């Protein structure tokens, strides 16, 4: 530490790392970049892939939100107890990222016309996660193993925004509904989710959700 | 071990992990799924995300090409000397994945009409890797640290298929050109790249490259 998140004023790709830091009792500095500032073009050319999030952990500057998430998993001890678990956490986080990729394209490229087709195809995309939970202690623990990982925080965020998009999407997925309820109730996540910083922040930049 | 890769008969998302295994002196089995068998629809429901590659390592079954690569990186000691390196290698590999995703979209959905635009945009996408390399020992070693890692194989594969798509795209990138040349001359990669198995396998599934 110290931790600094540099990002646009939206939840987007930074709300899972914010929830992880909050639930682990860490504090961080939030460096908000407004669109006017981004459009001035001084910040972008200093960013490795010209995009945000940018994260600082003391000495180390990182880019790519999943690299930042895996870094926090590795350094805060949220990456499983052994290689098999870590391999499975990666498979989970990668599946999360694929659906987050589709969600971002719906929101920003085709909200109006794509929405009903997205939501109709959503159960087939949520089913893998329900299968993984049943296979792990009947869905009563975390997505991989007995302890929380970086992957849980990223999956919870993905499910929380899909419930805003399609309110009953978890009605036929009992283990995922219970998982969402369970993890949201964790004292420090529950507190973070009720914080004005989280609440005043839009999910996406274009007003859709 | 044993190692088994279950994939379509194309290079696609499995040629980087094949080069990694070959260079680390491992043997593996290829279970080839043809497109006509896949379209019968019997194997797809058994895949966690309905997709291939599927990888078997002894009794661990994995899906997601980057989870498989990170797994091999972790089990074979190709993930750096410390946490700082490990985070940097993930940042590199997520940057490779972003460009691979763009490449896939070009190839399968918009080749004839998007190629010129892609190639014009490509220098701005390769410049980060050139910069990373110049900061790591003036580009004479690997992408991160002084030992090869899973990210080097994924980056090498990305640049090799881009040299097919846009011959001479590395002309303005002296360090990436020297890098490709250096890693391609590693005797076990050199053997793999001239093997008929590799040579006769198409880069992509739709005849474009
Ligand atoms: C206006 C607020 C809403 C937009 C927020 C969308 S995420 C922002 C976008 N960055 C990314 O898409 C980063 C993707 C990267 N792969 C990651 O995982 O971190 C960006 O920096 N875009 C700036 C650019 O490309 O110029
Ligand atoms: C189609 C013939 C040529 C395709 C070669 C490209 S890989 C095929 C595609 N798989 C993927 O896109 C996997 C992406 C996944 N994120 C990964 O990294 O493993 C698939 O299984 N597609 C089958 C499906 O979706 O039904």
């Amino acid at each position: 530490p110290p931790y600094t998140i540099v990002y646009f004023p939206v939840r987007g790709r930074c709300e899972a790392m914010r929830m992880l830091l909050a639930d682990q009792g860490q504090s961080w500095k939030e460096e908000v970049v407004t669109i006017d500032t981004w459009m001035q073009g001084l910040l972008k050319p200093t960013c490795l892939y010209g995009q945000l999030p940018k994260f600082e952990d003391g000495d180390l500057t990182l880019y790519q939100s999943n690299a930042i998430l895996r870094h926090l998993g590795r350094s805060l001890g949220l990456y499983g107890k052994n290689q098999r678990e870590a391999a499975q956490m990666d498979m989970v986080n990668d599946g999360v990222e694929d659906l987050r990729g589709k969600y971002v394209t719906l929101i920003y490229t085709n909200y109006e016309n794509g929405k009903n087709d997205y939501v109709k195809a959503l159960p087939g995309h949520l089913k893998p996660f329900e299968t993984l939970l049943s296979q792990n202690q009947g869905g009563k623990a975390f997505i991989v193993g007995d302890q929380i990982s970086f992957a849980d925080y990223n999956l919870l965020d993905l499910l929380l925004i899909h419930q805003v998009l399609a309110p009953g999407c978890l009605d036929n997925f009992p283990l995922l509904s219970a998982y969402v309820a369970r993890l949201s109730a964790r004292p420090k996540i529950k507190a973070f989710l009720s914080s004005p910083e989280h609440v005043n922040r839009p999910i996406n930049g274009n007003g859709k959700q």
